[PDB]
């Protein structure tokens, strides 16, 4: 009576038992949609109140094997009371262990879900300031904002290094449940290898981050000597031939006495032209250098934009001072020339 009451309990427990088995192994066989944060989360929940189920059911199980002992302690029924004893036993420890797995097995997801989100942002933020800075710096107040600006990115990229330190904890902790998961019950991690690949993702694009500002900032040291280079010889030789042009134009415009020393001024000045010859070569070879470092920081900036995805030309400028510069020179000597010979014939 209470023999046979007890079998026909325990059978239907282990059903439930195993019920609550195929409803996980279901589960934990879906990798996640769309929306992986709230599906895991969702999930969570599930496999919490799954759990509680199967342990209520762990306690139904006690009972029936308390009562079971005090049956078989009095009969040609037990044999078959004890093996169901111990196949009930036996199925409810390992949905015990499946449940309480598959629970961990999510929570390390969950870590690693939200980890990758968090770091995408960051990423977005860094790699936006990167995008944003199209200008090239024109002077050398503009030069050191610009310098100022990577610095602070460039800080704010070290500090989040823990950030994705701990993704690589996360990653390697979700890794190592899984494979528990896989070595115990049999079933193949279907969720990792999503996250692997989106961790390693995130991992180059911050790597690009690091490098290209450490490119971008060394790429305005080597302009910035190049700006200083070029302003030094130009300035110089810009204010020279304002000078030399209006002390020509005096001279030239301005008896026999006379005329002696109109060629004298006209004959000397012609000399003193012919002496800055090498310093505008000088200004020419120091100012094409600028022009190609204003090249190279340019186009270093639209590649790496390209590779996530003008307003003027910032070398255009310059090219515009060179031209200014060698026209007013080029007309300088002719017209001190041409004059020295209408003296001449004279």
């Amino acid at each position: 009576s209470r023999c046979q009451r007890c079998i026909s309990e325990l059978k239907d427990i282990r059903l439930q038992l195993e019920a609550c088995e195929t409803r996980t192994v279901h589960r934990l066989r879906l990798p996640l949609d769309k929306e992986p944060a709230r599906e895991c989360a969702q999930r969570i929940a599930e496999q919490q109140k799954a759990q509680a189920e199967v342990e209520g059911l762990g306690k139904g199980v006690a009972r029936l094997s308390a009562e079971a002992e005090k049956v078989l302690a009095l009969s040609p029924a037990a044999p078959t009371l004890r093996s169901e004893l111990e196949l009930t036993l036996g199925k409810l420890e390992q949905v015990r262990s499946l449940s309480a797995i598959y629970l961990e097995k999510l929570k390390t997801i969950s870590l690693v879900i939200r980890g990758t989100q968090g770091a995408e942002e960051v990423l977005r933020a860094h790699e936006e300031q990167l995008k944003e800075a199209q200008a090239v710096p024109a002077t050398l107040p503009e030069l050191e904002a610009t310098k100022a600006s990577l610095k602070k990115l460039r800080a704010q990229a070290e500090a989040q290094q823990p950030t994705f330190d701990a993704l690589r904890d996360e990653l390697r902790g979700a890794q190592e449940v899984g494979e528990r998961l896989q070595q115990r019950h049999g079933e193949r991690d279907v969720e990792v290898e999503r996250w692997r690949e989106r961790v390693a993702q995130l991992l180059e694009r911050w790597q690009a981050v690091l490098a290209q500002t450490d490119v971008r900032q060394r790429e305005l040291e080597q302009l910035g000597r190049q700006l200083r280079y070029y302003r030094e010889s130009a300035d110089p030789l810009g204010a020279w031939l304002q000078d030399a042009r209006r002390r020509q134009e005096q001279i030239q415009a301005m008896d026999s006495q006379a005329v002696r020393e109109q060629l004298r001024q006209e004959q000397a000045l012609l000399e003193e032209i012919e002496r800055h010859g090498e310093k505008v070569e000088e200004c020419q070879r120091f100012a094409k250098q600028y022009i190609n470092a204003i090249k190279d920081y340019e186009l270093q900036l639209v590649t790496y934009k390209a590779q996530l995805e003008k307003v003027q030309s910032g070398s255009e400028s310059v090219i515009q001072e060179y031209v200014d510069l060698r026209t007013h020179y080029s007309e300088l000597t002719t017209l001190t020339s041409q004059y020295i010979k209408f003296i001449s014939e004279t």
